[PDB]
């Protein structure tokens, strides 16, 4: 029965404008508001939670958020921070990537990454460069298990998280070197998520669809749908744990 | 190195207008702003932290807050709540009381109470009436030990926390019954503090100086100073533990 | 990172031999090195800053200097100048005075003065005689407020600053006239301080203990201690403002 | 009328051995004592102010200093510091430079620079490398306006301030790269002056005569005289503002 | 940056269980843990450094240890040794003594001793009997100066350090002879401290309050407090020197 | 006669497990336990002082230690530290090196080095890279004088101390550059010893036998014996000084 004035509402996080009660244990982060729309329409139902776009998805009986950045920002580092502030336990980044292995991975193929090269800027503000950007094994394993069950072929490998390629349309100088070092793909911010996750004891992972082959200088609808279905099914499975 | 916009300042509590960094592990709560002034001038030094009055006291090398309510409120229940929200570990209420045992305790005598009768209103919003309002044993014991060391005589007993006597100048109907039931003194809100403390795992206690004998229908300066010195010395000792 | 040779130390003032970093916003000036010793022993702690005696006092958590002239000089006009050169914001002169109102003020009584008669020599080198020697109102008010709080009775009035009485043991010819004009007491250099303060936008005040009644032709320890406590408490309060 | 012993002379700066009263609002800095001699003989009159050479120039009715370093030092960073300590408001560096644009600027041509590459050593002790070395726009504009009025053709561009080229006769490794990046000329310390100026709110500029073309591996008297006349006329014009 | 495994902590002394960093230049040794408690409560603040009891006292801004032996030992010879091993520069022994001059010194009087008769056992293991047990003159002088300033009357003289009187409640056979030889008082171990001090170039002294008159066959609270205040003030003054 | 419990044994250093009494003024450090065995059998007699191998050698009447690291460590930086902690005054490193000057120094030749390139890792934890790794001149001179007297030809020059070559069998990238810069040989840790020596005022030197020519991509018994004899004779001579 004890309700104090000024203590009736939860603390809202500044940018994503969500409270802990609005924040689910599992969160799917995608790259733009349009993609959030694509994802939510593949769910059983959704609730819009109206700079940063947030929707509560229901898929196979489980509730999880789907979040992206909006106009005015370059990525979702702040999203990761605020989601974790609100008690998120699992965050999965899903999006596009460029293939650095032309003879193994072509446009439309799907990569589930276990670790990342930190060319991402933000992670270096958190911890020294020697620290590994690495996925949570359970998230990584679950994504792979789900793909196997859906009979969707995937590749596994290290990703290059670049503050240049997607954000600025700039080819990193070390891109060829990393290809030779067996780096599978290039994306934007999964390394940021991985590192923050480790530092804050939050489980992370990444899944990406190849949109191009940058070193050779529009996705396939079915292939993109497959990547999204893996993401949604994985989020549902993990959500049951909480 | 990672500082996010809108995440540079701590959450300030609505009424006391303090952040966790401003809040010490040990807090002394007194009954009015004037008494806070009396207390702070008996300390080694103090820092004013400018509805609710707050000062950081330094006494015998230790930092602890001294807090009271200001104009516009009837007590400090909200203070207790917000102090505990900010991580306070020990809260001691010091103030005046009325003696319910005229032949044992007279004006100027000091009572350190181990438990309280819940005629306080607020505690009943938190938990059923059958639940005991009881001090933390370590706080109670420390207050008694400090008085012994200072060679200040004290009484120990149960207090009646009344929402009528001090707040409204009204004599509770059960006051005589409680006197016969061996209740030592009557004060305002120590039961509120005790119950909230138990519910929130925060250590509490109370110390009071007799200002009158209500059932027989200006304090002694030295006696009041003694009660304050016990409070300050006790706060200092407990502060060392954190 | 840019340190130039010959620019590593601050400018030291010629006579008091202090730098701006050594000079506190608030300064207490007393009449002789022995009195500086008396004052510093009443403080919480002190640091000797070794013609002119300077000590950094700590009292109720605040740092302020206590300064006097040494062997070889007649007063502290040069001290005032150099302290203000080093950025002092408040200077209070504390010392002895002679009562010019025998039926109102006797030996041991304390006077806090709001203005001064300029029979001091030095002020006339700064500005025409018509200009008033007047205390800063906030300093004057604070000294009075502090005395009230300490329950020390005081008198308020105009002082005669004389270049003859204390320096040369000479009775000024106008002393009786000034008594009739309601001048309260006679001291040495507060008018010098007041005028320089006004000219240089530095806040000043004065507090004096009656050591004698000159027109009737060893202080009380407790009374002297009271005057010093008022000075120290006032300095502490003002020091908080900076 | 108030003159204190030891307070009759102004603070003299350690190296240039000048007081604020000796320091004009506008100062022309040149590269060696011989050049100071050349400049002063082109003025209406001058006063020698006898490691560091200083002369007060009078030109077109206005007083400004002309300063250089002497035997025992490598540049005038300390001069800039001490001049600014003494209240200088405008400092212009005039001297020689090497052309990095052989097909646009040849020996004897004059460059008025708007900014500088910081290969100067000293500026990096003051502020991070990312901070721009940039002239004050009014100084830059005035130098250009004066040249236009004198019908002296000039070039405008960025200068490379090098701690190697003039001081040590060493060709910087990046000299060719900077030429390709449209850097106009190479000189010694204008970047040092620019940065210190910005940091200390002092207006700066630079004007240089091409003495050579370093990347192709005795000045023209009339051309050198023109550069000096622009400097002197500009200093005179700015001096009127103060 | 060079930290070797097994070389990160300082050598702790075996019995007092303190490192050099924990050991202050000045140390006050008292006779039992209870007295350490009495002393620390008269200080501005203290820090417990938990057989041998040690506390870091802060008094008038200066830090110094207060040490005593605990249950299981007869004195503090080992304490003296280990304190000096840890770099202590001044050690003062304060405690009780018995008066050997009944007509000059009575119960509650205070003696500051300049030398001691070596009936102490331990000193004879260090050096031949002919060697004098003598205080450091500066310590002795400072204790006397402090008492004078506090207006506490004291006596000065030689002490008998006895391994029998306090340790075993045994009257030494030579006690009467020493009284006739103008020995002032009898205590326990100051001779041990003096001799070790001389041998190890550590400054020592002693101050004692008369608790009885042994040859005639509970102290006064104020008198004991005075002796302690002299000790604390002296320790503070000496501490400033280091 | 004064022996305190717990103060009867000297402090033993953690890793080498030696006390100051066990540590001689002069110490010979070699590269492995087998080589210590080779050295000790060339001495007049030896005493085994049983991770780190230590033997007290007697040669030509003088006592000095011969020390190496054992299984579980990569070098003797910790040995150097602990030997110096125990009061060692001279430490000489003797061992193998690779020739960087194929036309001047071949397998079996002996180099006595005056300074070292710091590619050693550990020295950089102690002091900035600009600080020179340099031998003590007396040690260097004595080694050369001894070789001359023994009629053993030697080379003198700078050594490259590499954390890669001997420890990891890795060719440093700058090895060819250093050869061209007139660096004589490559070894492991002499730079570490030199720098620590300078920082701690301990005299150091190095002597090495060429075991290979790394840039061209089993020692001669007599040649190795000569290098050891120089080491032993030098240690003996220096030992006489202490």
């Amino acid at each position: 029965n004890l309700y104090f004035q000024g203590h009736m509402e939860e603390e809202m996080q500044r940018h994503i404008k969500l409270t802990p009660s609005q924040t689910t244990p599992v969160v799917l982060v995608v790259g733009d508001p349009g993609r959030v729309d694509k994802v939510k329409m593949l769910c059983d139902s959704y609730v819009d939670l109206a700079e940063y776009k947030s929707v509560e998805c229901t898929y196979k009986g489980q509730k999880f958020l789907c979040v992206s950045h909006g106009v005015g920002s370059a990525g979702c580092a702040i999203c990761f921070e605020e989601l974790m502030n609100n008690g998120a336990k699992v965050i999965i980044r899903a999006g596009s990537c460029g293939s650095l292995q032309p003879t193994q991975m072509k446009r439309g193929d799907i990569c589930i990454c276990n670790a990342a090269v930190r060319e991402d800027r933000v992670s270096h503000l958190m911890i020294y460069s020697d620290f590994p950007a690495v996925a949570d094994f359970e998230v990584y394993d679950t994504l792979n298990k789900v793909a196997q069950e859906l009979e969707v072929p995937v590749f596994n490998g290290i990703s290059l998280s670049s503050d240049l390629y997607y954000p600025h349309k700039i080819i990193p100088t070390r891109l060829e070197d990393y290809s030779k070092a067996n780096v599978a793909v290039v994306e934007m911010e999964v390394a940021t998520l991985m590192v923050m996750g480790t530092l804050r004891k939050v489980k992370t992972g990444g899944i990406f669809i190849v949109d191009g082959c940058p070193l050779k200088w529009n996705l396939v609808p079915e292939k993109l749908e497959n990547m999204i279905k893996i993401s949604l099914e994985t989020c549902a499975r993990l959500a049951k744990k909480y």
